[PDB]
């Protein structure tokens, strides 16, 4: 016809909030026919002019994106395509913070967004330790070391080889080598076993924080640049408690569903039930307050310092949600 369907128009209107924290990502998932990752990535690529800059054919991008999304598991409650789309969109917002204006190149931006899109692809909904303890083929391949995170990368890159999926076909070898290194460095840093070290180095960076009069951040070497990009995507990955409570509670329900399912599998197998995975011995409210106090608030407070005052509202929202859960603990 040449004109959008009414569902497509309603989807387009929702996507006008692509640059805002708290996008209605679950509504977009529904309106797009469970294509949140494809539609959100396409919108962001168009907005940042990445198709023109990197000479990506539009049909190749849509084909690759649909293929990537298809390799997230629809049966997995949390680590699915909706989570991927959320992490992409959250990274997209963080990249555009005033404190980071003109800091990153288009290739570095491409790296952060692509890494976000692929960072949990083909997740089975169980932890690295579950895969290790069962002597899974994946664990054997990857020597029990960042098993899932290595796999997410291998799959994200492998899918480029499917029919009309090589979205990097026009990049030079130099551009591809740089992009690849950045993407690998970012996704391997999403392993939660790397969190404390990652946070340690972010703190040190804030301690030595340098800024150019009219104060955008100053980053002079790859180590500093990649460190900020790694922590940015890690912040996006751990951004659920910083969103409006209506969104945050949906994510909590999903991750508890996934965790309890793993616990049920551990129980039926005679394995010890992993932390937070026992549906018969859970303290959801207590656990969220602990999660925030020990992991999420320390990370985000440090990020907020790096980009001060850009992240004040995000940090305020986190603190409100923390107090809500705290007030909800049965004594
Ligand atoms: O993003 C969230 C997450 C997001 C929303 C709600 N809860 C989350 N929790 C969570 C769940 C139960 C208990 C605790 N705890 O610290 O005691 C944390 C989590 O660990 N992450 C990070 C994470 C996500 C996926 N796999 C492992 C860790
Ligand atoms: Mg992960
Ligand atoms: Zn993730």
């Amino acid at each position: 016809f040449g004109v959008k369907t009414e569902q497509e128009d309603v989807l387009a209107k929702e996507l006008e909030d692509v640059n805002k924290w708290g996008l209605h990502v679950f509504r977009i998932a529904e309106l797009s026919g469970n294509r949140p990752l494809t539609v959100i990535m396409h919108t962001i690529f168009q907005e940042r002019d990445l198709l023109k800059t990197f000479k990506i054919p539009v049909d190749t991008l849509i084909t690759y994106l649909m293929t990537l999304e298809d390799h997230y598991h629809a049966d997995v409650a949390y680590h699915n395509n909706i989570h991927a789309a959320d992490v992409v969109q959250s990274t997209h917002v963080l990249l555009s913070t005033p404190a980071l204006e003109a800091v990153f190149t288009d290739l570095e931006i491409l790296a952060a967004i692509f890494a976000s899109a692929i960072h949990d692809v083909d997740h089975p909904g169980v932890s690295n330790q579950f895969l290790i303890n069962t002597n899974s083929e994946l664990a054997l391949m990857y020597n029990d070391s960042s098993v899932l995170e290595n796999h997410h990368l291998a799959v994200g890159f492998k899918l480029l080889q499917e029919e009309n999926c090589d979205i990097f076909q026009n990049l030079t070898k130099k551009q591809r080598q740089s992009l690849r290194k950045m993407v690998i460095d970012i996704v391997l840093a999403t392993d939660m076993s790397k969190h404390m070290n990652l946070l340690a180095d972010l703190k040190t960076m804030v301690e030595t924080k340098k800024v150019t009069s009219s104060g955008v951040l100053l980053l002079d070497n790859y180590s500093d640049r990649i460190q900020v990009l790694q922590n940015m995507v890690h912040c996006a990955d751990l951004s659920n408690p910083t969103k409006p409570l209506q969104l945050y509670r949906q994510w909590t329900d999903r991750i508890m569903e996934e965790f309890f399912r793993q616990g049920d599998r551990e129980r039926e197998r005679g394995m010890e039930i992993s932390p937070m995975c026992d549906k018969h011995n859970a303290s959801v409210e207590k656990s969220q307050v602990g999660f925030i106090d020990y992991i999420v608030h320390p990370l985000w407070e440090t990020w907020a310092d790096l980009v001060h005052p850009d992240a004040q509202d995000i940090l305020d929202t986190l603190e409100d949600n923390r107090e809500w859960y705290q007030s909800t603990i049965p004594q």
